[PDB]
């Protein structure tokens, strides 16, 4: 079937998003298809060994490649990679796309990754005791949504649209009142990518136990989505091209906050698992597997030990769904 | 002979501000510059009216025999935020000045020439945010009118101004979220000044409200400002040459006065004549001299306080001292930068 | 009771324009409410001044006429110093003066007076016959500058400027974005009509034979009562306040190198103002009009020989009207 | 490599000056990075012309195929109002005219700045120096081309000269000075008030012959160089004898053959030269004098005619010749090319 990814140490969260990368024709093909003094050279560096990894991935029979030249290459934020360290695969996702636009254009070419991934938000402010509206355009390449406050990811989104009353003392400053005024601030879609990447904020830091931590709420999300109630567009039709996407990609996490394990479920253009050196099979056309694998939440494990008692605990399910990517229906 | 402008009952907020105006030459001469001026289709219309008027304005102010103008064109023209005013009721004079401003450039662009107002008073910020544990930085450019310096926990301007560089540090639980590196990291929010104005008009932020009482509120507290600033140590420039990576000395023009209560109040301007061959008060219909050159005066007009009041009563047999607030004092500064007619503002643009 | 003003030796063509100036009530009023690049605005502010001054004898003196002493020694015509015996073209007299006037204003804070009162705009218009473009640019004007050697009035040869050029042929004009050339219409509509509208009739030009300054006196009539709008931006549209009544013209008699200047002007009735004596006059008579300002030839009837000869002889009339003074009804 | 452009019939003079404004970074960048693209006729109709340029650039940056079709710009474009007959030859110059103008006005209703007047524009300072009189006139007019004359004139620095020396206006043909109001001998020249980042230069080798019924092409030799310092043009330049002004060539738009069909195409340098002939992008000798003067230049030569047996030698025209020079100064991503201001 496919090729895997070697893991040099604690590298899956390389690999995990190579693959998912790799998966996405279009960037697939557009890598493939191409023919401060040192950051030009070493963006290029990155895209050149990018390649590499796509042409092997594409071509070879051998069950996985060794992405020996990517491993010295890459820098995550200038400075040099342990290749024996866990990181966050998102901050590994955002350093290698803003690397590949730069090498892009620095060979003449038009930014492919900012195109494919890149939407934007209008950040809107519409003050309430006042007949002012303020709104200025902001980027993104990934969406980044609440789990800890919500169950599934339409009411997330929602959250979005609803946004945050700025009131009484917490009051808005309008600039042309010159003064405090009750104001909602809100964020709608302006510009909708042809992959939209969804990042479920699962991790933050624990004070009290000077360490990171994972959430582990159940948390879910359909196979189809309709991101119309979420846009400008859609929010101005209830106020007075394609809208629609399909689920193509789930990255997952297993584990610890500090370490833990990265693979990728990813569809065929059925489903497989991509797990650093083995690509296998799997049930994800089933809901009830999606769910157990990927939604996460707590559940009654039932533990035996030779098998002679039979203990009931509370467990978590700390295996589930960090990033989502969703193909628009016209892509 | 400069002429005054008639109140209307509590229009001395449009008085203040629109004499001030008028003294700024670029403005004057701009303004009265520009032919062809004698929903969406309603609006473009109403802010050329506004233009038109205040062009009217200050014909009369350059030009009559008068003690005074009376603005009715203006008066019956005039509209806050669309709706019609209440020559009656007070009104903050920024909140009139940015109205102002507003219409005169959209007025100016609908006519084919730039945005004057815009240009002669406007200026930016960059707003950067220094990321102290991750490499990343990021800015955006951010347009003002007026700058907004603090009052009451500072007692002079270069203090104040100084602020805006120091900035604020997005710390702990209150972290700064960089997004490449998505985590939370210790951070400096802060704004340098990017482009200078030829005229930089400052507020002290002097009002706000009071929940206990249900009113709006004046903090009078002493404030200090110079007759000469330079603005390069809160630039962009200034703070990367401190750091390692056209003029920026300006002289204080005029102070728009405000005396009173916050809810009701008199507005008045003090402006120097620009002239070869000083200080003069612009009162409503008395434009009157002043001592404004003395900076004993100054600080007693202006610059606000507390001071002990010498009060005497009972036909002069009682002395009593009483603590006293001054009531009346500088709510916004005017600075005219030293390299400051500009044929560039009247060429057509569109 | 009007003053006049002293001739220095060929200052007529001041007093004629200076007079043309004081009897404008905004002008009169504007003025005598006012109290190597360095000395240029110090110039200026002379001039002003000393017109103030003879502004302020004008009306306020009962003498017969005013000697203008400081003017004299003040002014200065583009640079040079005045030789107050030599002749000049009255309107380049008007031309400096007005300008001097609104710059020595401009530099006391003041707005530009009389460029206010006297000053229009031309929408000089392109219209292509052979493409679609049409080019507008606005100049100014402070006199409308008419015809008189191809028109016999007034209203004709202001429709000459409506009528335009055609540019055609080889002479064509050339469309900027079509690149090539196209036959174009040139006009001139007026796109400011101005408070006070000042008309020179062009009777001035140079001789090359002869070496001197030509006058044309041929007739040219121009009514009392003018409309305006069809001469203007918005007339011509329309088709495809405008009214003025006439309150001064600054005749020309004579010689076009020398001769002499006098100013007929509106009080209710018109008197002459011919340097230091102000007589009353006929002005108000169609025929009085036709015979001092219209100029053209006539047939004269001389008498000589002790009055024992008569002969006919055409005859040109010399005096005639240079510059025409209109004021808006409003 | 480089991506092509289809001819639809008689559309080289479209391919010619696109090919050329794809080539000038500025203008590439700073049309793709327009967002919001993608009387009442003429706002969508120039965000139209707009958007499907944005198109053709997306392909000529991308593809990999050897030519593109721009059918969407084909059926989106008109030249002065009327529909185009897309077998119908054009002036090339009047396609850039109408597409720099729509483009700007396109920007402009987006709220962004007249990018390609930025990028292109330049303005004269229309002078009259009265000399029998202390009268001086000044007007400012704008251009996006430099016109220069190439019948009087052998070389591009002569034909720049003639703006500054000017026309006498004399004699009886003498200048009317409205102050002065007299006529007066008089200079009128034109200097340059401001030099654009890009400097567009016409060769004026087409006008009307009336004998003949037709138009006609002066294929004259004119020359013109690799560098070129504008200084002695301009004002100050100009004011001393009484940013940088230096230019780089970067681009030569040629019309081969017949005044009223004939086929352009353009030499553009890769920031070493290539020729952009509709289709085909194909290497070029131009870094050669010799081939720049065959190639470019124009003018007679004896040609040498071989038949079967026959050896002829009848003199002969360069048909083939610059028609627009593309000069990008030497302190030319400029991101106050695309800020907002309305
Ligand atoms: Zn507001
Ligand atoms: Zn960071
Ligand atoms: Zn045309
Ligand atoms: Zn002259």
């Amino acid at each position: 079937g496919f090729v895997g990814l070697k893991n040099a140490g604690a590298t899956c969260y390389m690999n995990s998003v190579i693959q998912q990368l790799y998966m996405i024709p279009s960037i697939r093909n557009g890598i493939l298809a191409i023919e401060t003094e040192d950051r030009a050279a070493y963006n290029i560096g990155v895209l050149r060994h990018l390649q590499v990894i796509f042409g092997h991935l594409a071509a070879s029979r051998l069950q996985y490649y060794v992405p020996r030249g990517f491993w010295k290459q890459f820098r995550l934020w200038g400075e040099p990679v342990n290749l024996r360290e866990q990181h966050d695969a998102l901050e590994f996702f955002n350093s290698l796309v803003d690397s590949l636009d730069e090498a892009l254009k620095a060979l003449g070419h038009p930014a492919m990754l900012s195109k494919v991934l890149g939407g934007s938000f209008a950040d809107q402010k519409i003050c309430q005791g006042c007949p002012h509206r303020y709104e200025c355009e902001e980027s993104f390449t990934t969406l980044n949504v609440d789990i800890r406050n919500h169950q599934n990811l339409l009411d997330s989104l929602e959250q979005y649209v609803k946004g945050d009353l700025l009131e009484g003392a917490n009051a808005y400053h309008c600039e042309k009142c010159n003064k405090k005024v009750d104001t909602v601030k809100r964020l709608l879609i302006k510009k909708l990518p042809p992959v939209l990447a969804i990042q479920l904020k699962r991790f933050d830091y624990d004070w009290e136990r000077e360490c990171a931590i994972k959430f582990n709420d159940y948390f879910e999300f359909p196979r189809e989505l309709d991101m119309e109630p979420y846009t400008v567009a859609g929010v101005a039709k209830l106020e007075g091209g394609s809208t629609k996407y399909r689920l193509v990609g789930v990255l997952v996490h297993s584990g610890q906050a500090s370490g833990g394990h990265y693979y990728s479920y990813i569809i065929q253009r059925r489903w497989y698992k991509f797990d650093d050196g083995d690509v296998t099979e799997c049930k994800m056309d089933d809901d009830e597997e999606m769910k157990n694998q990927c939604f996460g939440g707590e559940y009654m494990g039932e533990v035996f030990d030779m098998m002679k008692r039979m203990s009931y605990r509370r467990q978590k399910r700390w295996w589930n769904a960090y990033i989502l990517f969703y193909e628009r229906m016209d892509t």
